[PDB]
């Protein structure tokens, strides 16, 4: 499109990921690998607002970005993930996240959005790009047979609408999560997905700040695979570029010339999964293509690192109340700590297996 949110801006580097990376690199013993690891702190990632507890951090990042821009003559851009729906991750094993539909979850979520908007409003010289709710709307395409998803459908739609509508009022550029090629990219899922995303865009007033969709968030697919990963058999859309090429014209016909961003933060190593749906701490993953607006596609505004590699996807300990058995599969790195916490051995392998090399 004419207006790529990233062009002309310098991305604010997460100091939280930077602190995780610095502490991680000091523990890596090979000096050459340690220095490569430390350099990861210079690679832009998204900050996950996975709880109200993360909102004060957001405020600090906005103010720091504003000052850094003034100190360097640049316009700064802060990258966030909105990730706190009630009954979050409805098709996953075990609940997670602080809000529940049964306990005023939607109202609590809208207060979470209000707190985020109240921060962003204070820093108009900082641009914000937000990924809207990974692992949400995609469930409403394929997973309505999951009763928790069926029962969450109206709440997910209302909450995503509230986020889009209110973040647009403060000029946030937004990409709704849209799964990945092995979820919504199956040819038969493309039209149902387009119909849902278009309805969501319409309900939020077709705001021009709703730029499009984010794909492969927290996943491992190739953007452009050299050959199809065996997990993809039956799906001609075996990588993200095939998925996006197939989906984008359906949105265009609805009057939404949508653009896309694609997570590649853990995509450096292909052909590492036994089944396409295996998502938790996949063993042998490597850091992938660094974020860039040189995307190779008319539809793609940026390759991005949304999920910060090294932060765990979930525990392998079956005694944890947060335990998801996906995190114990033969292709999941084990033992693994609780979701979001640092997984040092996994990070070291992400560095060692980075492609392109660090």
């Amino acid at each position: 499109s004419a207006n790529n949110p990233w062009t002309g801006f310098q991305i604010f580097l997460s100091p939280y990921y930077a602190n995780e990376v610095a502490a991680a690199a000091k523990q890596i013993t090979d000096p050459t690998l340690s220095s490569k690891a430390a350099s990861v702190a210079n690679i832009p990632t998204f900050t996950w607002l996975d709880s109200v507890a993360k909102i004060p951090d957001l405020g600090t990042y906005l103010a720091s970005a504003s000052a850094l821009g003034k100190s360097t003559g640049t316009k700064q851009l802060v990258q966030i993930v909105i990730y706190d729906l009630p009954d979050r991750d409805c098709a996953a094993k075990a609940s997670n996240g602080e809000f529940s539909i049964a306990n005023n979850g939607q109202a609590n979520y809208e207060n979470y959005i209000d707190q985020i908007v109240a921060q962003i409003q204070q820093f108009p010289d900082v641009r914000v790009v937000a990924v809207i709710e990974p692992d949400s709307l995609a469930n409403l395409v394929t997973n309505l047979n999951v009763q928790k998803c069926a029962n969450a459908k109206t709440t997910y739609l209302a909450c995503v609408n509230y986020a889009l509508t209110n973040l647009a009022k403060v000029g946030v550029y937004m990409y709704m999560d849209a799964g990945h090629a092995g979820w919504l990219g199956w040819p038969a899922n493309l039209s149902p997905a387009a119909q849902l995303f278009t309805q969501v865009w319409q309900n939020a007033g077709k705001s021009p700040f709703i730029k499009g969709l984010a794909t492969n968030v927290a996943n491992y697919n190739a953007l452009q695979a050299a050959s199809p990963d065996p997990i993809t058999q039956g799906n001609p859309n075996y990588d993200e570029i095939h998925y996006i090429n197939a989906l984008a014209p359906l949105l265009q016909q609805a009057g939404w010339d949508a653009t896309f961003i694609v997570d590649q933060g853990r995509s450096g190593v292909q052909n590492i999964r036994q089944q396409w749906g295996d998502w938790c701490n996949i063993k042998g993953a490597g850091f992938g293509t660094r974020p860039t607006t040189n995307t190779g596609s008319q539809f793609i505004d940026s390759i991005v690192w949304v999920k910060p590699g090294g932060e765990c996807d979930g525990t392998s300990n079956s005694s944890s109340p947060r335990y998801d058995s996906t995190c114990s599969l033969p292709d999941a790195a084990q033992p693994a700590p609780e979701a979001g916490t640092w997984f040092q051995a996994y990070f070291q392998t992400l560095v060692s297996a980075a492609n392109p090399p660090l």
